[PDB]
C-alpha cells in the first residue's frame, strides 16, 4: 500500500462499500403518460427498462474525475489572512458560548434513518435503543467516543453512492449523470458531532444575523433574511458548477481552523478537523481510493464547513477586485451561504469581470444564468435571485421565498415511498400525503386565483382517488396563511 | 342638563371623581445633588414643596383647552374613502380571522392594578377573585355584559387624571404642564373588550407585516421591523405636538368603521363603537363636562383606534399631495404607528412643503426637530430618526432600537416605588432592582466600552448599597446578549 490506480486515483485498499443501489424512492402519482420534457428519477443502472447505459460503476468513475483535476490558485496571503480575521472576528461578536457536547448527545443528534457507513453498512436505527448505540454500532460509537476523549486519531472512511433525485430529462436519455455522495462512518460521526456541534448550534441560533444561513426555516426566517438583503444596492448569484469537487484543502483547512479556534473543546476539536482534511479514503465498491482534494462531504459538521470556506472565498475574490477590507466590505453587504449555493448583496461598486476572473482563479466554476461565456452579471433589484431551491419575490407585505410553478408540478408528478426498481409503477397504497399536499397548497397560494385552482383541482383528485378526505380553503385563506400563518402547524 | 361651562366646555352634571392624585412613584436612587437640568417627577400641586404653583385642577384646565379648539378640515372625502378601502383591504388580506371573546376572557384581559373608574374609583383586584369579578365591581361588570349581549348602548363615564412621570425640569419651574390622563369606567372596559380584543389580538400578531406596531418587542421585532423601513430611500418624523387633543371624530369614526367590519361580531360592536365615539363625559372632580372633540383615550383598545386614524390621516397627507393611489403608496412605503408615534419610509417622492400643509389643514401640529417654523424635513437614512423612545441605529449586524444616554442616566437616578409627597426621599427598603438593572447594563452596552464601564460601576454601587449581590459581566458578553441574545430570559 498505496499502489494502482482508479478513476484516476490511488487506490489504498480493498473495498467493502455494498453494490450501488439499483432503485428509487420515487413513484409516479398517476398511470397517465408524462408531460414531454419532464423530470424523471435519476438513472438506475444496467437494470434501468428506460434506457441502456452504462454501469453504475461507470458513472460513478465519471463523477470522480474532477477530484484529480488541478487546484485553483490560494487567494493572495494577506488577503486570506485579513479576511479569515474578519471572518473569525464576526462569530466572535455573535454566537453564544456554548458547553461541550457529550456523547450522549452527539448520539441522540444523529440521524438514525440512514447508513451507518463502514464498516457495517447498517441503518442506525438498528442498534439503537432509543438513547443509546448497543450491539455492533456500539463497540464502533464507543471506541470512537474513547479515542475522542483522549485526543487520538482515527483514519475516517467514506462510502460512495449516488442521489436518487428527479433530474431533467437529458441526464436520463442524453448524456448520464447522477450526483455523487459521501457516506460518513460512524465512528467519525460521533467525533466530528461531539467536537463541533456545539459550534453548529451556536450558529444555528445566529443564522438570520450571520451569513451561513443552515437551521433556516424559509416561511419563519426568509422575510427577514430577504428584506435584510434588499437594504443594498446590488446583488448577484455566481451559480457554481461542481462547487464541492473544486474545493482546496487549504482553503478548507482555514476554515477548519475557525471551527476548531470557537469550540468549547478546541484541542479534541483539533484532532478530529485534522482527521476529517487529511488525504480521504473512499470506498467505491472494489477499492477505497485516497481522495487528496476537494470536499470530503461526509459529515453532520460538513455544510458548515463548506458555508464557511464559500464565506472565506467570496470575501477573499471581492476583497481582491474592490480593495476595501474584509470587515468594511462586511459592514456593506449581506451575504447568504448555505453549501455551494449563495446570495451576495453590496453596496460596493464591483468590477464584475475583475470578479469572475478572481473566482476562476482560485479554481471556481461560475457560470452567467444565459450559461453562455463572459463575466456574471449583477443587478439592482432581488427579484429573480433563487436560494434555498425558491425564487426571492417581494410585494406590499415584504420579502419571501416560493417555489415555483415546475416545482409544484413535479411533486404532484411524483411522491416519496420504498424503493423500487420502476419509477412508472403507482403506489398502490391509497397514498396519504397530507402535509406535502397543504404545504403544496401553501405553494400555489402565492402564484394567484388561476394557478392555485389548477393545484387544487389536482390535489383534490390525489385526496380523493386516497385514503383521507380533507377540506380544500379557499385561495385567501391559505395565502393568508403561508405569508403571515399564525404558526406553520395544521391548516388556515 | 346640560347648562353651564368648566373649562371652556358644557357641563353635565355633578362629579363624583376622587380628588387628584398628590403624590409621585418616584424615588430618588441617592441623596446626592441631582445634576443641573435633571427631569424630576412631574408637579404635585399646592403641596409640592418645590415650587408655588397653581392647584392640580387649574393645571388640568389647561390641559382641557385643546378639546374646545376648533378642529381642522376633513381630508378630501374621494381620497378619504379611497385611503379608509385601502386600508380595510390590507387588513383583510393579513388578519386571522378570530372567534369572539367570553365575558370571562374580556375580565381576564383587564389590567386588575388600575383604577375601576366611574362609579366605584377602586383598584380592580380588590373585587378579583382570580377568574372573575364579584361585589360592587362584579355587579358593574356582569350589567355591562348584559347590555353588550343585548346589543343596548351604555353612556361613558371617564375620569380625569395626570400622569406622574418624569418631566424636563422647565415643566416643573418654568411654565407648568402635567400630561392628560383618561380613565375608562369598568363597564366600557368590558364592553369594548369583548367587542374589540379579537380584532386586536389579530393586529398583535401581525404587528411586524402591518404598520400599526402595538404589542412589538423592541429587542426581538426591532431588527425586522427596521430592516424593512431601511428598504426605503426617504425616511422621517412628523414629531406632533397633542395628537390626542387635535384628533377628529369623524376621522376616529371610519377608524371605528374599519375595526367594527373586522370583528368576529359587527353588530354588537358597533353599538360599542358607536359609545365610544359620542360625545365623552369626563368627570374632572367637580363636574362631568362633555368633550365633543377630539381622542377619549381611556380604554383598552384605544391605542389600535388612535394609530388607525394616523394611518388614514398619514395615508390621506401622502395620497393629496403625490396623487398616487393608497395601495400604490403602501407598495412604496413602510410606516410604523403607535398612537401618535410614527416613522414614515416611502421611495416616493414627496414635496415636504405641501406635505406639511395637508397635515396642518387636517388641524394636525407636526414639529421641525430644530422646532422652527416652516416644512417638515425629510431624509436618506434611518439613523437619527426613533421610536417608542428608542433611537434607531444600524451597524454590519443589523438595526436596532437603542436608549440613549441620558434616558439610561435618567433610570439610574430614580427608581419606581410607593406612591409619596417627596420625589427626592430615598427608598430606604435597600431597593431590589435586578431585573431593571440588567436591562440598564443591555442599553448601555450598546453604547461602547467607555459608557458600558461607566454605567457598570453606577450599576455595582447600586447593588452594593442594596439587598442582593449580581456577577456584573464584561461588556462583550452582555453586549452580545441584548444584539442577539437566544432568548431575552436571565444574564448572559
Ligand atoms: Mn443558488
Ligand atoms: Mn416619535
Amino acid at each position: 500500500r498505496p499502489s494502482g490506480t482508479y478513476a484516476g486515483l490511488p487506490i489504498a485498499d480493498y473495498g467493502d462499500a455494498p453494490p450501488l443501489s439499483t432503485k428509487t424512492m420515487f413513484w409516479r402519482t398517476s398511470p397517465e403518460k408524462l408531460p414531454p420534457g419532464a423530470w424523471e428519477p435519476a438513472y438506475l443502472g444496467s437494470k434501468d427498462e428506460r434506457v441502456d447505459g452504462p454501469s453504475l460503476q461507470q458513472v460513478m468513475r465519471d463523477q470522480l474525475k474532477p477530484y484529480s483535476e488541478p487546484r485553483g490558485l490560494l487567494p493572495p496571503q494577506e488577503i486570506l489572512d485579513a479576511v479569515c480575521d474578519a471572518i473569525e472576528n464576526r462569530l466572535e461578536n455573535t454566537l453564544e458560548p456554548q458547553k461541550p457536547w457529550t456523547f450522549k448527545k452527539a448520539c441522540e443528534s444523529l440521524d438514525k434513518n440512514t447508513s451507518s457507513g463502514y464498516p457495517y453498512h447498517k441503518q442506525k436505527s438498528k442498534d439503537w435503543t432509543g438513547s443509546a448505540f448497543i450491539g455492533d454500532l456500539g463497540d464502533q460509537a464507543t471506541h470512537a467516543n474513547n479515542m475522542y476523549e483522549m485526543g487520538k486519531s482515527m483514519r475516517p472512511i467514506y462510502t460512495a453512492a449516488l442521489k436518487d433525485e428527479l433530474v431533467k430529462p437529458d441526464k436520463i436519455y442524453g448524456k448520464i449523470k447522477k450526483r455523487l455522495l459521501w457516506g460518513s462512518d460512524l465512528g467519525t460521526m460521533i467525533r466530528a458531532a461531539r467536537a463541533f456541534g456545539p459550534f453548529c448550534d451556536a450558529l444555528k441560533e445566529t443564522c438570520i444575523f450571520n451569513p451561513i444561513r443552515v437551521g433556516m426555516s424559509m416561511n419563519e426566517d426568509g422575510p427577514f433574511i430577504f428584506a435584510r438583503h434588499a437594504n443594498f444596492r446590488y446583488h448577484m448569484d455566481a451559480d457554481y458548477t461542481r462547487w464541492d469537487s473544486t474545493q482546496q484543502r487549504a482553503i478548507l483547512k482555514r476554515a477548519g481552523d475557525i471551527m476548531v479556534r470557537l469550540s468549547p473543546e478546541p484541542d479534541l476539536a483539533r484532532v478530529v478537523m485534522d482527521d476529517l482534511l487529511a488525504p480521504s479514503l473512499l470506498d467505491v465498491g472494489d477499492y477505497k481510493i485516497v481522495v487528496e482534494e476537494g470536499l470530503p462531504s461526509g459529515c453532520p459538521c460538513t455544510t458548515q464547513l463548506n458555508s464557511l470556506a464559500h464565506w472565506i472565498l467570496t470575501l477573499c475574490a471581492m476583497v481582491e477586485v474592490t480593495r476595501v477590507d474584509p470587515d468594511i466590505v462586511m459592514q456593506e453587504s449581506e451575504f447568504s451561504f448555505y453549501g455551494d449555493d449563495e446570495v451576495v448583496s453590496t453596496n460596493l461598486e464591483l468590477d464584475m469581470v475583475k470578479y469572475t476572473m478572481a473566482l476562476r482563479r482560485y479554481g471556481l466554476l461560475p457560470t452567467r444564468a444565459d450559461k453562455e461565456e463572459g463575466p456574471l452579471e449583477r443587478r439592482q433589484t432581488l427579484q429573480g435571485i433563487s436560494f434555498l431551491r425558491r425564487a426571492i419575490v417581494g410585494d406590499q407585505f415584504g420579502w419571501y421565498g416560493r417555489l415555483d410553478r415546475a416545482s409544484i408540478d413535479r411533486q404532484l408528478l411524483w411522491t416519496k415511498g420504498p424503493n423500487h426498481q420502476n419509477p412508472f409503477e403507482t403506489l398502490p397504497g391509497h397514498a396519504q400525503r397530507p402535509s406535502q399536499l397543504m404545504a403544496l397548497l401553501g405553494e400555489a397560494a402565492m402564484h394567484g386565483e388561476k394557478y392555485y385552482r389548477t393545484v387544487a383541482s389536482r390535489v383534490s383528485k390525489e385526496a380523493a382517488q386516497s385514503g383521507i378526505e380533507m377540506v380544500v380553503p379557499r385561495h385567501r385563506s391559505v395565502l393568508r396563511w403561508v405569508r403571515f400563518g399564525t404558526m406553520d402547524a395544521e391548516t388556515p
